């Protein structure tokens, strides 16, 4: 048993919160949106990760016009600059938060909002879903 990429969707992840909505281009057909409407507001959902090793990170989002700028943390520690998913157009927003190592188990992700785009209208995460690339 070596480790394997995995794509884990949003909506079907255990999350602190956020509401499970239909899109016809997210993964899935699903994504689960965090209505944060300010900084220091944050969503938890539970990664799990059946071997260890090395990992690169890729986020899925929808591109909606109120989307803010978030910090990952994994197990309480910071993965990445902050990441501003305001784009102007497109239906998705793909980002790569790059490397980790990660231990055999379920580790928390934590997403914090810590600001947003001047052209973005808020600070909401619309999460479609985590990819591990291994
Ligand atoms: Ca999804």
């Amino acid at each position: 048993t070596a480790a394997v990429s995995t794509r884990l969707e949003a909506e079907a992840l255990t999350a602190s919160s956020g509401v499970i909505k239909s899109n016809a281009d997210a993964s899935g057909g699903q994504y689960r949106i965090f209505n944060a409407y300010g900084v220091a507001e944050q969503i938890d959902y539970a990664v799990p990760v059946s071997h260890a090793g090395a990992y690169d990170l890729v986020l899925g989002t929808m591109r909606f016009s109120d989307n803010g700028t978030y910090q990952l943390q994994i197990d309480g520690n910071d993965v990445g600059a902050p990441v501003d998913l305001f784009r102007p157009s497109g239906k998705v927003v793909v980002v790569d938060l790059g490397s980790v190592t990660l231990s055999a188990g379920v580790h928390e992700f934590t997403f914090t909002a810590v600001g947003k785009n001047t052209s973005s209208l808020g600070y909401k995460l619309p999460l479609d879903y985590i990819q591990l690339v291994s």
